[PDB]
């Protein structure tokens, strides 16, 4: 994973919000989480292939902290319905 991504992990706050990992401008998988900090640091230790896929192409993280769960919610579905991230379950 590159260093840039770890550090924005680890800085990331207690908040909701909703996480998009991006290659080349393009996001690749589109989350969302009660707490940024605790579902991005999920990443570090791959529990899945997949997650590990998703950590090691990303060259980018791009967070969006939310007024609270039920914005992270609809903004997560309305984003994964404009992009159609490659790691997003069809
Ligand atoms: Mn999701
Ligand atoms: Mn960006
Ligand atoms: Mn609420």
């Amino acid at each position: 994973m590159k260093e840039k991504i770890r550090k924005k992990i680890l800085l990331a706050p207690e908040e909701p919000g909703v996480y998009i990992f991006k290659n080349k401008g393009v996001p690749i998988y589109i989350g969302k989480a009660k707490r940024l900090s605790n579902r991005l640091r999920s990443y570090l230790n791959p529990q899945t292939e997949k997650v590990f896929r998703i950590g090691e192409e990303a060259d980018e993280l791009e967070t969006i902290v939310v007024m609270n769960e039920r914005e992270a919610f609809i903004l997560e579905a309305n984003l994964i319905k404009k992009y159609r991230p490659k790691y997003a379950v069809r």
